[PDB]
């Protein structure tokens, strides 16, 4: 039983134990401190070595990845590419720290513009007319330039050229995983999450890629070249074999709707994840998946039962760098060790 | 200028009158006042003259929307032809054609999730879904998707979500299910991510059984995409957030907007989320016409939804049949 | 065990089964049919008979109030006054529907104005700037002229003046409550919640009266003609006994802050309130009193173990009128019988 | 025109740079920076030159804000001067003193009331508070009331809530009150609703063994309106809503608007509600100055004031001794 009491800043500004102290401050100061030893304890299991009995069974996948005593699979919404969080996203990614990425269309396409173009800070109430007639769009209180997109049209036609052939020519079966790591290689930055995520082999999935201004090239180039085709049953297989033949598994969630119910979806495969951490602004009281509390994916065995997830509501703009701050980055040796 | 009065019950319950009153009650009783007014603004301009209208309704909502009451209120516009478009997640597809099969029962949010599990419950919020009701579901499904693979391969059928979701629904056959009457009255259903839910573990089952199956989001996107640009008139009512209310928007960018937009749902901006974005946000991109008058209602769906409906598109039966 | 099912709008719009319709829908919709169950109850307990024994315990107190077989509490935030909702609120105590109002500065006030101005709906959108300049106050998406608290003024000073002498000349000892009383009976409008509220000796309660409009004008009048003084602490022992000597109580409470917890908190001296009806927007993460569950107040004795409370997470604009179209509205005759 | 950017891990990790980066990173994370910016300026302010100072700072919070952790972050402030008014409901008052006495524990949202109730422990968020704290609350209490009765007849005392909370501090005498601070840097603390909690339930019990008790909330109105009247500058810093923040906002309309505004709370506007409304709402009524900058940040106050403080106030403390 641990008495409820803030940092003293009689001791000074330390940053450290200022995070330390959050979880015993309560209310969601005190779910972030939960968070914090959820997140260790998928780290501190995934640094563990792999046995002879576990490592067979982790290796009966395909993939290239270095089998880890825990898979982790990190899930975002696409707004929080959009935003600074993509560096966080990237950090993780670069250093592989992080086993498989699931995120929505703006995920995807907005980290390869930003390889071309910035996304500018801007107002929530700036209104929309004066907006569209000065040709920028607006993303919450983010400015997002229409010549952003022009850039980002240029760069990619060419590429679904290559792919519209490669389909028909080599035979490629694309799906939205594949066409992720594809385009990863072709941004070619190292400021880009998917340009590691690929030289890493860490897959990303997106079963709705078509959602996105990266869906409206596709539509327009369909028009000039058409062919292209996406699968989305492949890639399901595909992650979901990436939560079943794991020893462990650690879901990160940032944010809700499909992102969130496809990883842990893919958990119930394996019947529960072992760790998990949410952090979204979503309630439940409107029966929604996205507000639904991680107790709720527990009846459906999406969370062992045994499992201690934490729930963290708050904007992840704000959490989520502290949160890497307190656990993963504090690992830095480790991971590249 | 409109001056506030909610309604005074001294007249007694005239629920019409009640409604009515919401209007000018504030808050968001007048958002929804609002929204009956765009909605009716819709289904007069679709009724205008000279099988395409003269104005085309795309409807969205979260799945959650079909485990509750609300599949009964959409399927009923489904019914009668008052909506053009549908556009809803892979569970919102799903559990409308498990509902033919079992029903889903009433709940409390505050169930453990163990004891539920331990008895083979899922829960949907308040809602609760037995175990069994997927089995069942799997039985009927499996011979279905073994001809799908059978038609893709042997009959070059290109499946894509849609299209699945227009066989499905045609396979129900039950006058019960919303997407039953969509695939009869020829209303198309897009769900991109079609594998996330149930049909998507089935599917996954299913393809080690009898692998094959393809599902292509590419055609859809064309689908969508040209139904709202080949459009006189569009109007957007969108329950809920997510791939629903984005898709639905950003189909009605390639037309340079909609004319009418409805949005019901509990999101808030703060986050920056898609779905808790103001109509106005929507403007910017130009998904909604600058000249348009969108609301928007901060409120749960089952509340809201089936009042919506019966002053809008329940009070002009006649027109639609 | 119910199934889910909405209404059938091919039995056409028959208004009163689609509401019926709302508790076998779910999420809200349901908690909306549970909250008119609950209110019903509290009703039929209201208008039972009060036997020898009941009556005599109800009896001791001094109220004027006719004792009756449940003691119902009403609660609302002040902007459920400036909504429309003041229509729905004024039926109820104009029926004597309601034993004890609960409401904070604004809620009192602005049913006062509204009899001497209209207030208008706007938008939420309006910047505060532009408003200003043209002398109106923003209120939500609801418009108020400042002509309209000039009137205020006008009306309310000279009553401070009498309030101020009767208080030095006549002794009386002024609180919220009795000057809310005083004021209704000032205001002598039957569209007003207030005025009814005394003519039926319905207390209404608001420890920080001064939190407002109000308070601006006895801040003002107090330095033409100081003195004036309003006791809280009387208040609270008038409004503790309500729930004291009650056979049965219920709480109506709309909206959160004061108006919420001072009303359960009485009915804790009761050790535990026999009904409950929430209708608030807030939510319970930022372990903030207006969110907490009904359940975390069963903790503390406000709401007896035995009872079933229910929560409506929604605008009550919305929700109420309905909850008691319903209710209460569908038992006219037996509040006039 | 700045660019949004998050924090590069790669450089290690340096929580000073970390917490400044929050301003690129977008939504909230902006906003936290915007707020920084704004405390600071108030801080500024009230470091020039020519007790009064440059600029009198208002800080308000929610009850629950005390029963938390922030109860260490509010007391420090308060224990420098940091800050020249508090504005706090009845449970911020009476929980800061019952802390000296017993502590509050850390517990679950989900816990039942029931089992709760039936082992003696009240349930506040995820936090526990046993009914023995406030047993002893009484023991303490109980005495001091008695002399309050007694100074209020026979040596003339007109009680009020600020007064009380300045003796209720005074006699609590522990260096870890908030109010114990308060009183001896003669900073004053308003509370219109003090007897909504145990406070009050004390005061009710009280009141029968020994009657006559009286707390005027009128002599604290103009208490509270004169500190905003004739300060030289304001900033306004509200954690939470209700009273708290009209209340403190209110005050600063007798001066035709604040200087500074920093919220920090919770609350949407959706539901027309005071606490949910946007600093821009109170520009109308003239609470906050029209050519003031304020700023809200949307989240729970446990996270980000620790963190607000350590960039701004803690960043000062030499210049504050
Ligand atoms: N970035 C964009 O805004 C944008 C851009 C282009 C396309 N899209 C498209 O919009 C679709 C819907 O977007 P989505 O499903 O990724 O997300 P979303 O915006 O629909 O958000 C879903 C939920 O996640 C939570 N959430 C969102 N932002 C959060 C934050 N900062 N902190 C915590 N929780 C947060 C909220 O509870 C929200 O209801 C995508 O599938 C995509 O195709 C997004
Ligand atoms: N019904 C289910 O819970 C369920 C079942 C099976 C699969 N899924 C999967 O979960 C994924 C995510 O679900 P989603 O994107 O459809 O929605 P969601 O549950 O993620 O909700 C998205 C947003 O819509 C709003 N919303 C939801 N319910 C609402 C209501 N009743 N009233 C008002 N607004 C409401 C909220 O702001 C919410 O944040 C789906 O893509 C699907 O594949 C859902
Ligand atoms: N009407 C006004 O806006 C106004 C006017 C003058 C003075 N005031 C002063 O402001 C102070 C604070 O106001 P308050 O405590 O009465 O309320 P509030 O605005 O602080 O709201 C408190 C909580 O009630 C809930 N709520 C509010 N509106 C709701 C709605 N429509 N539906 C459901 N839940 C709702 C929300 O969760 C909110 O956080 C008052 O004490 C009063 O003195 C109010
Ligand atoms: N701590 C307690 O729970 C408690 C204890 C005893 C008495 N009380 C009584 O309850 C009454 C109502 O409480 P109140 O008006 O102080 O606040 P509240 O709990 O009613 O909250 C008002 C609003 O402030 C915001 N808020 C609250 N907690 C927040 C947080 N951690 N971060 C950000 N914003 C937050 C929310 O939007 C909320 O709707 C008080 O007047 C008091 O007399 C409180
Ligand atoms: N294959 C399992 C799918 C589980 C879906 C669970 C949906 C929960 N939905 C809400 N809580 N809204
Ligand atoms: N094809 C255009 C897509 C535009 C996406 C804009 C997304 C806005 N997201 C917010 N969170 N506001
Ligand atoms: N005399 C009993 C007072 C009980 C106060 C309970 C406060 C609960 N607070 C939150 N849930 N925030
Ligand atoms: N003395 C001026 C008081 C102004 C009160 C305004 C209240 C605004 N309330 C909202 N819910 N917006």
């Amino acid at each position: 039983s641990t008495q409820v009491r803030g940092y003293d800043f009689n001791r000074g500004v330390n940053y450290r134990a200022l995070l330390e102290a959050f979880g015993t401050t309560g209310f969601q100061a005190t779910n972030f401190g939960r968070a914090v030893q959820q997140v260790n304890a998928m780290i501190e299991k995934k640094l563990e070595p792999l046995s002879q009995d576990e490592d067979q069974h982790a290796d009966l996948t395909q993939s290239r990845r270095p089998l880890t005593s825990c898979t982790i699979f990190l899930g975002y919404t696409s707004n929080l590419i959009s935003s600074g969080i993509r560096e966080t996203i990237r950090y993780l990614v670069q250093h592989n720290m992080v086993d498989v990425l699931v995120t929505t269309a703006g995920g995807v396409e907005e980290d390869l513009i930003k390889c071309l173009a910035p996304t500018y800070l801007g107002e929530f109430s700036l209104r929309g007319k004066e907006l569209r007639e000065n040709g920028i769009n607006r993303i919450g209180n983010l400015l997002v330039p229409n010549e952003n997109y022009c850039k980002f049209e240029d760069w990619l036609m060419p590429i679904l050229d290559q792919m519209v052939m490669e389909q028909n020519t080599e035979g490629v079966k694309w799906t939205p995983s594949k066409m992720i790591a594809r385009l990863g290689k072709e941004i070619n930055n190292p400021e880009s999450v998917y340009y590691w995520a690929q030289k890493n082999h860490i897959p990303v999935f997106s079963p709705a890629l078509t959602d996105g201004s990266l869906g409206d090239m596709i539509f327009f180039h369909s028009y000039k070249n058409p062919g292209l085709v996406l699968d989305i049953v492949e890639d399901l297989r595909l992650i979901n074999t990436q939560a079943i033949f794991a020893k462990c598994t650690g879901m990160i969630i940032l944010g809700g709707g499909v992102v969130k119910h496809h990883i842990a979806n893919a958990n119930l495969m394996r019947n529960g994840a072992d760790y998990a951490v949410y952090i979204n602004t979503a309630q439940e009281f409107d029966g929604s998946d996205s507000g639904a509390r991680p107790d709720e994916a527990v009846s459906w065995g999406k969370i062992r039962v045994d499992a201690q997830p934490v729930k963290v509501y708050a904007d992840a703009s704000l959490v989520f760098p502290l949160l890497v701050a307190e656990t993963f980055a504090q690992k830095m040796d480790a991971f590249m060790h």
